[PDB]
């Protein structure tokens, strides 16, 4: 029940119990409010007597204005209208300004003609002391003064709860001194349609309040539907809604458009964008506006069902407006972005100091010292990338790459070695460019950047300092081993090695791709090397914020800029010179952006000035097809270039030879490998040319193992530069001409120093060596060491949907992402596509929008039978599933571990962190916050409209279970969040806290699952939280990882009596005493069979900490007592 007091009228009042009056005050008077423990405060803002804006303020610090006219404020500033905050989300219901506050328990709406309302819960009851009266059944007693009097003057009372603030002064409001046929409304005591309201609320009230509004009623037919509509809706509050009235002589209330005033118009009004998400619809009806009918209500105006725009990258696209991904393309039909599903080139930069982009995205930083592998066929081997990495700036995090050894085999067996500098030296000699031949097509580009092009397959972007960027077409698809991983499109799988196994780290990954066998393998992969120079973060982060800044705000929905902005800090702390290799991680965002489709200017004078060679011009956006006089001697190779922001010449002139451009019809003549100037005539015995414009216009020791060094024929044998040892017998060894020293036989590989079997060798995985014939476990899955192979068993493994924290989310496949969300969210669920759906599991939460001490995760299943609402510590079952035989709600240790059908086993926190386990059943069958579980982490972004999102704020947004509450702005925030970024004082004693997921109890761990993403989750959410006395925000997170640790056999006593500490005691406090039974255990075993549990039961998580009781063999645990006794004192 709820109780309903409104300000209709023109200052009319209704308090919660039936009593009315007229007031027309000017001091923002206490609407509703506890007078002991006030807590919140509607107050209803007045202005030279008219009801202006309904204000409500909770405790003393959040103040909230919301208007008549629309407008919102919070009490010094403006803002937009869906506003989700610290609960009171404040939203159009039904063309209504709605506030709601669920928490207190309130909902305070404005319609049209300014009447406000208020549902105070009955938790309230004889507690409300506003100007509305106490919340008693009795009404006669509600005029209760703030001196606690009870007075019969209305405006006595009403003025005892004026409330001044600051300038807003205020006087006692007195009643206007203006005496006086309208006789419509006496129809509320005669049509039959009030009448049925008779044996409820009396209108006698109401004939009087007609009586004293018609007395003035300034206007002509308005003086009674004021009073009729006031009587509906309480009649309607009271109970049965009165049908059909408004037909007969009432003003048609009003609506912002579309008019449609319907009584009982359910709040769920399916909208143009929504989830069409059935069943969450059982919000009672409330009178409002709607859409005609056919039309469906669009984000302002109603518009027709046939024409919902879709939405991406949040913004409106009308239906078929089409536009282009990198490569797919998709056609925005009835809101569902139907897209292609070609496969665009990949592409593996390798810019910065040690940064690399694989062929599937896996933004990550190697940095070791060593020549690897960064492409190669493997499949059928037709060109292999080596780059050949050296430390640089004198600094340990600083590990340039010097040079690149491309060895296209097609040609003959070709040996490019891309050199520092730019320089080329195909097979030894270097070359002078540009060069020509079979299919190889090294030339120079309009920077400073050789250009490698092999048969319209590969094209790498060599350009001196490093800036690798092999570019490969679909041809090579999933063929193609080293740093870049397989170039399949799944970004999960590319930290793969050769034995066969991904590697959790990406030392043991990188260290996998080793030419030489010397070299030394990486140890921990610093990841801040501002540490080292501690002069160099202030400068480093303020200048790589510029990449998060509005220069590029339009790049910023195509290319997140994540991964560059870490990269450009790294550079700039780890680089020798700030300056260059600031301008290279700012080039390198531009040119991903470019490359995306979208051009920012981000040069400035200071900045990054091109500083073109006088006689060339900058002009971003340039052609390259012309300005080489070599163009004009050859005008019909070819054209297929676009923008390349380089620095061209003044229209009408032409690079020459030297390099000027003055140059414009006197131009070399470039012809059979020759250079002619401007009119050399030239005939030999069977033609004769003249150079014009630009074009020659023509006519007519150590036994028992042998001892080999070389042939030393040209220097080709494999001396000791490299010796194939069995980590990297596969791999391709790099050919620096003999060195005449010892080699193994050739039928076997070496090993440390004795030359073993190839057959014969271990394999690796975590670094550690596993001789043939071993096996180790993945999960699910069990491999084979073979061949210095790993031979694995596949099975599928059960995926886990995790909310870490509470704004970071852990999708099936692996995706980690942040959404800081307030409205309901559909966390999972199968309800796709043309797949019949059996189940929604959704997520809604409150005050969570920066992760909040109070913060607190509203979990409802609907699984095929009903709700199963996991809310505050309990489960809650307000539903009986229509099978519920499988339903279990175990809750061992600190869990309600959930068995919701033979797949979904929703583990939960009893807090913020919930995990959903699916089987292999549920696969790539789901959707939602959590992917769809295909195995591909890509193409978990999808939103709701079957599109991919660059950024998750918009992914999020677009699986709101409503569709009116909010939309989470899309924060331009780094690292260091609002709280965190200006304290340093806070920020550095979070980032030492949340640094136990590497300590030396976590360290067994931290080799077999990163830490970073719970690093991130923990410096974020800590930050965010305002942790005070209760220490969950950051305990929750270091527990969270301590429970994925524990999944993978990895079981952490991380807990002491400083850090989170957890007791037991109260548990074994009992009458008899103590029992001392009941103990914290770090690990704890699964579901226990217990008195309400004898049967086991097949839980998704083996070992879940928490307390427990360690009960002797006999006498198992019961549930109600949590004591241990018999099993015959128990059913
Ligand atoms: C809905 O009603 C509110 C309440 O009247 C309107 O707020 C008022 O908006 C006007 C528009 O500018 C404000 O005028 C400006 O005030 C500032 C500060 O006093 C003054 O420096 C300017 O020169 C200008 O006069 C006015 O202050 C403001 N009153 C408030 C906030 O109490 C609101 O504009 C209305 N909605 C719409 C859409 O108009
Ligand atoms: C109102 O409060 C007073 C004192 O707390 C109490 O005596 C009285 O019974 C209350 N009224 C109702 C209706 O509970
Ligand atoms: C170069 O190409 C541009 C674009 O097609 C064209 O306008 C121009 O005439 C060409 N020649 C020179 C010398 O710029
Ligand atoms: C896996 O083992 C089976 C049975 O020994 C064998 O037939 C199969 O070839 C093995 N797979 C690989 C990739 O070696
Ligand atoms: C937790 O329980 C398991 C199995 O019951 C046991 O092996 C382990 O020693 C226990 N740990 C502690 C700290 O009691
Ligand atoms: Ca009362
Ligand atoms: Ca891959
Ligand atoms: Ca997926």
């Amino acid at each position: 029940s709820t109780a309903r007091c409104s300000l209709f009228g023109s200052d009319f009042v209704n308090t919660f119990d039936g009593s009315m009056y007229s007031f027309a005050g000017y001091c923002s008077y206490l609407l509703a409010g506890g007078c002991q423990k006030r807590s919140f405060s509607i107050i209803g803002d007045f202005q030279n007597g008219k009801r202006v804006s309904l204000s409500v303020y909770l405790g003393e610090f959040f103040d909230i204005h919301l208007f008549v006219n629309g407008t919102v404020t919070q009490g010094d500033q403006r803002v937009s209208m869906p506003y989700a905050s610290k609960g009171l989300y404040l939203e159009t219901e039904a063309g209504y300004y709605k506030l709601s506050g669920e928490a207190y328990g309130f909902v305070a709406r404005i319609d049209g003609s300014g009447n406000f309302q208020v549902l105070l819960s009955d938790r309230y009851f004889n507690k409300t002391c506003g100007l509305c009266g106490n919340f008693n059944i009795f009404a006669e007693d509600d005029f209760m003064t703030q001196e606690g009097t009870l007075t019969s003057d209305p405006y006595d009372f009403a003025n005892s709860w004026a409330l001044s603030s600051g300038e807003q002064w205020c006087e006692r409001a007195s009643p206007p001194s203006s005496s006086c046929l309208w006789e419509q409304c006496q129809l509320l005591k005669s049509t039959s349609v009030f009448a049925r309201c008779h044996p409820l609320v009396d209108p006698e009230p109401f004939v009087a309040l007609c009586e004293k509004t018609l007395c003035e009623c300034a206007g002509g037919l308005e003086c009674a539907c004021p009073a009729l509509l006031e009587y509906a809706r309480t009649c309607a509050q009271e109970g049965m809604v009165l049908y059909g009235w408004t037909d007969h002589s009432a003003c048609s209330p009003v609506c912002p458009a579309g008019m449609e005033y319907r009584q009982c118009v359910s709040p769920c009004a399916r909208t143009c964008q929504s989830l069409h998400i059935n069943e969450m619809c059982q919000e009672r009806c409330v009178d409002g506006c709607s859409c005609p009918e056919g039309q469906l209500l669009d984000e302002g105006l109603c518009v027709e069902s046939t024409e919902c725009p879709c939405v991406h990258s949040g913004k409106r696209y009308p239906p078929g407006t089409s536009l282009s991904r990198d490569c797919n393309t998709c056609i925005c039909r009835n809101s569902q972005w139907i897209c292609s599903n070609e496969e665009c080139p990949g592409e593996c930069l390798v810019t910065g100091q040690s940064h690399f982009k694989s062929f599937d995205n896996r933004y990550f930083t190697f940095s070791g010292i060593c020549q690897y592998l960064l492409a190669r066929d493997c499949q059928d081997h037709s060109f292999s990338i080596v780059i050949e990495t050296v430390q640089c700036a004198d600094d340990r995090d600083a590990v340039c790459t010097r040079s690149v050894t491309v060895r296209l085999p097609g040609l003959h067996n070709s040996l490019v070695k891309l050199k520092h500098g730019a320089g080329v030296a195909m097979d030894g000699q270097d070359v002078q460019l540009p060069l020509l031949k079979g299919d190889l097509r090294i030339q120079h580009t309009v920077t400073a950047s050789v250009r490698l092009s092999y048969g319209e397959d590969l094209q790498m972007d060599w350009d001196g300092r490093g800036r690798l960027l092999v570019k490969l077409s679909p041809v090579y698809a999933g063929k193609t081993c080293g740093l870049c991983g397989n170039y399949n499109g799944n970004q999960g799988d590319d930290f793969l090695t050769p034995s066969g196994l991904a590697e959790p780290r990406v030392e043991d990954f990188g260290n996998a791709w080793k030419l030489h066998g010397d070299c030394q393998d990486l140890q921990k992969q610093h990841s801040d090397p501002c540490a080292l120079n501690p002069r160099m973060t202030r400068f480093s982060e303020e200048a790589c914020a510029v990449l998060t800044s509005p220069t590029f705000e339009a790049c910023h929905r195509a290319v997140s800029p994540l991964p560059y902005l870490r990269n450009c800090r790294y550079d700039v702390c780890s680089c020798s010179d700030g300056r260059e290799c600031l301008c290279g991680a700012l080039a390198s965002y531009a040119a991903a952006c470019a490359g995306r489709g979208v051009r920012v200017a981000w040069r400035e004078p200071g900045r990054c000035e091109l500083n073109c060679p006088k006689g060339q011009v900058y002009l971003q956006c340039g052609t390259p097809c012309n300005l080489t006089c070599r163009s004009l001697s050859y005008p019909d190779e070819e054209c297929n270039e676009a923008c390349l922001e380089g620095c061209f010449c003044p229209p009408g002139l032409y690079m020459d030879e030297r390099g000027d451009c003055v140059p414009k019809a006197q131009c070399p003549c470039y012809y059979d490998g020759e250079i002619f100037q401007p009119e050399d005539i030239f005939s030999d015995h069977h033609t004769m040319c003249y150079c014009e414009d630009g074009f020659m216009h023509c006519t007519m020791c150590r036994p028992p193992m042998v001892k080999l060094v070389c042939p030393a024929d040209n220097l080709r044998a494999e001396g000791l530069e490299c010796t194939k040892t069995c980590q990297n017998y596969d791999l391709e060894c790099m050919s620096m001409g003999c060195v005449s020293g010892c080699l193994c036989p050739p039928g076997m590989v070496r090993h440390e120093n004795r030359c073993v079997a190839l057959e014969r060798c271990p394999c690796f995985h975590q670094g550690k060596e596993y001789a043939p014939g071993e096996t180790v476990k993945i999960g699910c899955n069990t491999c084979v060491c073979r061949d210095r192979k790993w031979n694995c068993t596949d099975h599928v493994c059960d995926a886990t949907c995790s909310t870490i924290g509470m704004a970071h989310y852990l999708t099936f496949d692996g995706l980690k992402y942040l959404f800081p969300g307030e409205c309901q969210y559909v966390l999972v669920q199968d309800y796709c596509g043309s797949n019949p759906g059996t189940f929604r599991i959704l997520v809604g939460n409150k005050g969570c929008s920066h992760p909040s001490v109070k913060c607190k995760k509203r979990v409802t299943i609907l699984v095929e039978g009903g709700e199963i609402e996991l809310f505050d510590g309990e489960v809650n079952v307000k539903r009986p599933m229509k099978d519920e035989t499988h339903f279990e709600v175990v809750e061992s240790g600190r869990y309600i571990i959930l068995l919701l059908g033979k797949a979904l086993s929703v583990v939960w926190d009893r807090h913020l962190s919930i995990s959903v386990v699916l089987k292999q059943t549920y696969q790539e069958k789901v959707c939602g916050l959590c992917g769809n579980f295909d195995g591909i982490q890509n193409n978990d972004l999808t939103s709701s409209n079957l599109q991919v999102e660059e950024d998750p704020v918009d992914f999020g947004n677009s699986w709101k279970v409503s569709s009116q509450c909010a939309d989470t702005r899309k924060v331009p925030l780094d690292s260091s969040p609002a709280t965190c970024h200006n304290n340093i004082m806070k920020q550095t004693m979070v980032d030492s806290s949340c640094r136990i997921l590497t300590s030396d109890v976590f360290q067994d761990c931290n080799k077999l699952v990163d830490p970073e993403p719970y690093l991130d989750v923990c410096i974020y959410d800590t930050c965010s939280c305002e942790s005070i006395g209760d220490c969950a925000c950051f305990c929750d997170t270091i527990a969270a990882y301590a429970h994925v640790c524990a999944q993978h056999g990895k079981v952490v006593t991380w807990r002491t009596a400083t850090l989170c500490p957890q007791s037991c005691e109260e548990r074994n406090l009992r009458e008899n005493g103590y029992e001392c039974e009941w103990r914290y255990n770090s690990c704890a075993p699964a579901c226990q069979v217990t008195c309400q549990h004898p049967e086991p039961l097949a839980c998704p998580v083996q070992c879940v900490e928490g307390c427990h009781a360690h009960c002797p063999p006999g006498k198992i645990l019961d549930e109600l007592l949590q004591t241990c006794v018999d099993p015959e004192d128990c059913p």
